[PDB]
């Protein structure tokens, strides 16, 4: 299903394990560039062709690096021969109160099972 | 600092534990109880910046399932009033044709008071 | 309700005229910090107590400066005592293909008449 | 290269004129009035051209009590395109304001897919 390796549009890779309990655990790779991922997903989705909702978070700190920022992906898994996870993300960095207005970026990413 | 009980600027409540190397665990509020999990910057800057964090809640518990998930992205702020300022994304499972309307966006502030 | 001067929580200011077929025109703000705004709003909202949908755009260029960016605000007008415009915004900066992933900030602002 | 007729991946069409002073005027497709701004003097460094516009979903046939704003940048190239992120807000009561806004992304090209 979701368990496995996913490739994003521009290079990044993640390995995720989708637990029976609805937990998402894995690693995201931008080892200097490997980071822990953690999330949740709908473990009892609809079969009417709806995708499966999920989200996950990466804090960009590891034993070598720290960008003082975090990304959260919200989106959905669509199975099939053309399996994909379509997401929108929010990147939030630590800032002072005075730069909190410019603290968050928004984007989107598509992950597929090959590439 | 992050560990403890927080209240939403409307009325929800969440209980968090922050693990020494960046894990966020706890629950977002009986039938209204859901698991949350996330990560945080466990070695933030010392310049007065806040602490970047995120978490996810999938809206399924042993009683209900909305077929959707929400992620909060933000930062913890130490001050007179410690706060967590977030922006959030709620994605619902949809067929492909309705994907364009699958995701809500909003923001929220949590405080330990109230 | 919308025509007039609005102040955002952060110090900035905008003067708008809401025309009769949904046009929004005005300036966002000394001269060096004034910029043209243009937008649209629902000139016939429901009367169920719902807010009035609107939006507008500002590119950050004037005769004196050019940040090579633009902001869009999407939100609603809520009249009455504390009349307010509640918005979410996107700021996009022109980037090369390579930095496009970090081209768009998101946030929120609330405008009041005082 | 902004002036012209553009196509979005889901079939939507927008006709727009880019004027002298950074104004954007046109129609989104029945049809809805659009207006926006663009950077009339972009960087030389191969950066894209920042831009944005708005549509309120009311015309003479219907009104959805909503508005969408697209924020993005134009990239010339052998196949020009406009990459955008968008927010769609509906009028709602206070109690429902929390779900009043949708967020998405849209790519327009001068060729119809």
């Amino acid at each position: 299903g979701i368990t496995g390796t996913w490739y994003e549009q521009l290079g990044s890779t993640f390995i995720v394990t989708a637990g029976a309990d609805g937990a998402l655990t894995g690693t995201y790779e931008s080892a200097e560039s490997r980071y822990v991922l953690t999330g949740r997903y709908d473990s009892a989705p609809a079969t009417d062709g709806s995708g499966t909702a999920l989200g996950w978070t990466v804090a960009w700190k590891n034993n070598y690096r720290n960008a003082h920022s975090a990304t959260t992906w919200s989106g959905q898994y669509v199975g099939g021969a053309e399996a994909r996870i379509n997401t929108q993300w929010l990147l939030t960095s630590g800032t002072t109160e005075a730069n909190a207005w410019k603290s968050t970026l928004v984007g989107h990413d598509t992950f597929t099972k090959v590439k």
